[PDB]
């Protein structure tokens, strides 16, 4: 059994599925109680939020989650099991859009807005949550499936290397399409570690961070798109976490941006999540602006138990 924040996801097998039984039953009673925190957090917002209709139809959207969840019978076997996936299925679903309508929300909201820490903190505990209900949710939907180097959502041989250059290829297509070229990526230090862990965080904050490399190197090179320099990836794995160093060649971070790139805009949400989702699951995001020069993104992740 493998462990991140306060959730554990079960690593153990069963020729008579009874681990499927032990998983499900475990999550049958962790989702509620994940989701009322939720509702908790909704009814804490100030009323002139609270009460914004795009908002306000987002809460409802967790009330009936809490509903469907606690409305459904313990599970006793196997049969019982197989419905639940599809109740969690359905869940992750419904909730598809809930980010994109909270910003939708809190933007109209603006105007009442004092206090930006309240925004941040509603949305970092709001994502955060989600983060840790799909992990928990799609591990257990993964306990069924047969596929090779992964027990449930746990790579047990992830490659940080293969990882990042799944996601470089994926955003240098951004970048192809939005500007005509894309910055070369290099990746260097400890290019060949392999190690247990989980891809998903890593799966969003790397585009993301990718993303915004790739943008900046274009932005600050309007002279010649089709010769920018590179972005140098540095990859550095201890006992304790796993360093993933991104440097661009950007310009870097004006001094009157450093606060407001950190923040939730209305979407410029790509830096602001992934050091929500880093520190979630105890690691960091730290950012180092040679103003003038470039910008230098350090994400630092714990290792699996
Ligand atoms: C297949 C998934 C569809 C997706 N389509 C997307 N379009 C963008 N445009 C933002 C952007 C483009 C280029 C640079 Cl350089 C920076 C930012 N992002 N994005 C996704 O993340 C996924």
């Amino acid at each position: 059994v493998r462990l991140t924040p306060t959730m554990m996801l079960y690593a153990g097998r069963s020729q008579d599925g009874s681990h499927l039984l032990k998983s499900a039953r475990y999550l049958q009673q962790e989702l509620p109680v994940r989701i009322a925190h939720r509702i908790k957090g909704f009814r804490c917002l100030p009323f002139i939020i609270g009460c914004n209709p795009t908002i306000l139809h987002v809460h409802e959207l967790y009330i009936r989650a809490f509903q469907k969840l606690t409305d459904f019978p313990p599970i006793k076997d196997q049969a019982d099991e197989a419905q639940y996936c599809q109740l969690v299925r359905q869940l992750l679903d419904d909730h598809k859009d809930v980010v994109t309508l909270l910003a939708e929300g809190l933007r109209e909201s603006r105007k009442h807005i004092e206090d930006e820490k309240l925004v941040r903190y509603f949305l970092d505990k709001t994502l955060t949550s989600r983060l840790g209900i799909r992990m928990l949710a799609t591990h257990h939907l993964a306990l069924h499936e047969d596929k090779p180097d992964f027990v449930g959502i746990i790579c047990t041989r992830l490659s940080p290397k293969k990882i990042i250059e799944k996601w470089v290829d994926f955003a240098r297509r951004l970048c192809e399409h939005k500007y005509g070229n894309a910055p070369r990526v290099r990746i260097n230090g400890h290019v060949a570690a392999r190690f247990p862990f989980i891809p998903m965080p890593l799966d969003y904050i790397l585009p993301e961070l990718l993303k915004n490399a790739m943008r900046a190197t274009m932005e600050s090179h309007l002279d010649t798109p089709y010769n920018v320099p590179d972005v140098v990836i540095t990859i550095a794995n201890n006992d304790v976490d796993l360093i993933i160093r991104i440097s661009d060649r950007g310009g870097g971070i004006a001094h009157k941006d450093l606060d407001r790139v950190m923040d939730y805009h209305f979407f410029g949400f790509g830096l602001p999540t992934s050091r929500a989702y880093a520190e979630y699951l105890g690691g960091s995001l730290q950012l180092q602006s040679l103003q003038g020069i470039g910008t230098d993104v350090y994400l630092r992740l714990r290792h699996i138990d």
